[PDB]
């Protein structure tokens, strides 16, 4: 029943009992494990043209309300029972309900706390929640988003935040941010199929031009935002330059590195995920924190399907790209990650290296074992893309499961 | 579309469907509720000692399945010899409670067990395996001779050759053949007065067992341990490997001249000896197998794990790095040079070895071959992706499906 979890570096053992609370199903079964899969077959979040079944919604809601009043230790009070009534009363009559602002804040924080793929959860209790549920146009979304970016960036002293737009409603379209992140670099597909810029953003770059954007021809052109109000075509909004803090990349010792013209933005803000709290769904709720250096230095810059600059740098370092055994890739990667940390630290922009991050996560695991008797963690995502076993999380067994509130993936609006 | 797991490679955008997993009969550790895919030893496969003879029926279905697998491989399914062999197997099990494998069946099963190993990244070589049939062995002494012959053939003076030696299978009402050591080559781990460990911390328990069995301990960081070989119903017997049989490689660095002064080294032959080989329900408790090293096994895990040799800090200090702050990436820099040293040293000594880049690239080819040949390939992502430079290799971006197929190599309880 309850899994025996072991840390092989320390020999310590814990028993995860928090997974018993998981009401949702993952992709695995006894016959085979799909734990390495990036996306579900359909766990997503299907359309909302019709009202969700009252019995089910009612149980998800009651559960959440219980979680909330338990958090403020008023579990069992009259306020607790009267809230349950309000929810039940609203669901029976309208087939849905709404959250009190304080509940939304608790839910947003809990959703982050429960995110199996997030290594920065030690900061889960510190999150600025912007209630944007009174938004009625793409234009309003834009203002809210600009407010978020301004607050989160904080001139380099990044602060974790989330802006919650109106929940999905049965019958009408969803509020949606088409871009996967608030800040993305364009990816211009050329004649021969190749790409200029960030290959991960070819599709969204094309959709933007399709909706009237005047593109550029650089590798780091900040894309505009395509915001979508219910049952309306998305609108294009160019983010104000002064709001998008970027950090130019240079290396502490290699003078030629800066000449590469590489750079990256300071704010990591996912905007395509769905936030589920007590059965309610927020199709537009962008959240941001700060980068862990490997995200930029290892994945964004070195992935073959991303900027793929490994050989460029290796050649500049005069390394032997002839054979794999010279470890030219490993050497180049290290300097690239070093340049990222150096540049951000020099620019006074919040950043965390993978060693510090995983060290904090181990502490978080400890806190959670005492607090909830477990912690859902996706080993493949928690262990960094470089120096895996050099970090403590590599040697820590983990249990992965779905808890709610949760951040979930959802279909692209197009 | 298809009703099987959809598998995507995000670097290339290519898709495949694993249909082979439909062949799995043994359950793993995961459930729809929670994924236990990262546990090193989940309690399922675990071939716990099942003394009293196994259910004739259970063994039979496992036996028939294997026999079917065998005749399929030689393309004689449903044939004359096929149905006769099946009759012959249940005939043996009928009167004796067990059965025996033909020579060619053992060879096929052994290669298939390797092929089926989800945690092995060198499976592209699965077809080239020297199978030493040692089912006639009747003494711990003979086990040693076979083992020595194995090491000699497999080492081939630096030009390693994959091989496995199979000792008598588990027999009802009779003890097992067991090799107590986890590997044929293991460095002693001495528990110091101050509590620390000299040598390899991983082998502390086996070292203490050798001592408790008459071995006179040394006091170095790289003392090769003796083998504790066990024949049926006999206490373990201690055997010392002739030094000339144990090829080792002194580690040095291509440019950092001081690295050789560290006195580091590692043996050439990786030979796992505590795993159980299961074929058609028959259990081969003693069946050591070996191939050649992937450099990160030595340079990253064996030499840099905090609970292994833990040399990261020492090497960093020698490189004059800032070991006081994580953002200097001193761990990353030192690890790289240690891995490079291992590759360089083996190359110089003309000893077989493969870097993590080459290995993973070849494993991708293995995946393509297997997609066509069997419609999939069971793989443990956490074990296939290298301990360093993970996303710099092609396997990181490859989704994988993990499941148990038999014949298989399974973990088993320690004999003590
Ligand atoms: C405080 C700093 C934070 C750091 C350093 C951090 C770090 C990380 C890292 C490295 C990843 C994997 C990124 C990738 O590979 O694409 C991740 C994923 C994730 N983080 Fe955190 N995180 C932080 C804050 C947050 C915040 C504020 C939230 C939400 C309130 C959050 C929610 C998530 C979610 C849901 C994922 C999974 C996204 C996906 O599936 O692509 N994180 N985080
Ligand atoms: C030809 C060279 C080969 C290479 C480069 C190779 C490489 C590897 C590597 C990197 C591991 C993981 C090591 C660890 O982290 O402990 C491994 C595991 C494994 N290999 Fe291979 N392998 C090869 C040959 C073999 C052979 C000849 C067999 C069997 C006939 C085999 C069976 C296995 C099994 C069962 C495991 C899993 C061990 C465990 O669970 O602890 N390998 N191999
Ligand atoms: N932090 C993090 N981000 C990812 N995009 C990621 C992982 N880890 N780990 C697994 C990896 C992946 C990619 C493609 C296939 C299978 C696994 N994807
Ligand atoms: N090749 C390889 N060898 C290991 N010993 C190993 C992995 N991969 N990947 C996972 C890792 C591990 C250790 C401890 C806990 C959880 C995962 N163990
Ligand atoms: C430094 As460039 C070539
Ligand atoms: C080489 As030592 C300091
Ligand atoms: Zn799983």
């Amino acid at each position: 029943k309850f899994p025996r979890v072991k840390n092989w570096e320390l020999g310590s053992i814990t028993y995860d009992t928090l997974c018993a609370q998981s009401q949702q199903d993952g992709p695995c079964t006894p016959r085979r494990c799909l734990g390495s899969l990036v996306l579900p077959r359909k766990l997503q979040t299907r359309p909302s043209p019709g009202p969700p079944p009252a019995e089910q919604l009612l149980s998800q809601a009651r559960d959440f309300i219980n979680q909330y009043y338990s958090s403020i230790k008023r579990s069992g009070s009259q306020a607790h029972e009267e809230r349950l009534q309000e929810v039940e009363a609203e669901v029976a009559s309208t087939g849905t309900y709404h959250l009190r602002e304080s509940e939304l804040v608790f839910g947003a924080k809990q959703a982050w706390r429960n995110a199996p793929r997030c290594v920065g959860r030690i900061q889960w209790g510190k999150l600025q929640v912007f209630d944007a549920r009174d938004c009625s146009s793409a234009q309003e979304m834009f203002t809210y988003i600009c407010n978020h970016i301004k607050y989160a960036t904080n001139r380099g002293n990044l602060r974790s935040a989330i802006t919650v737009f109106p929940q999905r409603a049965p019958g009408r379209g969803d509020f949606r941010i088409w871009n996967s992140q608030l800040v993305r670099y364009a990816g211009y597909r050329q004649q021969d199929g190749s790409v200029r810029g960030d290959p991960a953003n070819v599709e969204i770059t094309e959709l933007c031009i399709q909706h009237g954007w005047t593109p550029g021809n650089g590798r780091f052109d900040v894309l505009p935002l395509l915001l979508q109000a219910p049952d309306e075509a998305p609108e294009l909004f160019v983010l104000p330059p002064e709001l998008v803090l970027e950090v130019p990349l240079e290396h502490p010792t290699l003078e030629w590195f800066a000449a590469l013209g590489l750079r990256w933005y300071a704010l990591p803000a996912v905007s395509n995920m769905l936030l589920e709290i007590g059965g309610l769904e927020f199709s537009a709720a962008p959240f941001s924190g700060w980068y862990m250096s490997t995200e930029i230095g290892t994945r964004n810059l070195c992935d073959p399907h991303r900027y793929n600059i490994l050989e460029d740098v290796a050649v500049c370092m005069d390394l032997d790209t002839r054979t794999t055994s010279s470890l030219w890739k490993d050497k180049a990667a290290v300097e690239i990650n070093l340049a990222v940390l150096h540049s951000f630290q020099l620019a006074k922009v919040t950043i965390v290296d993978h060693h510090a991050a995983t060290v904090s996560f181990m502490k978080h695991l400890d806190n959670e074992q005492k607090a909830r008797g477990g912690c859902p963690a996706d080993w493949a995502w928690i262990v960094p893309p470089i120096s895996g076993s050099l970090t403590p999380v590599f040697h820590q067994e983990m249990v992965n499961y779905i808890l709610s509130p949760a951040f979930r993936y959802q279909p692209d609006p197009w």
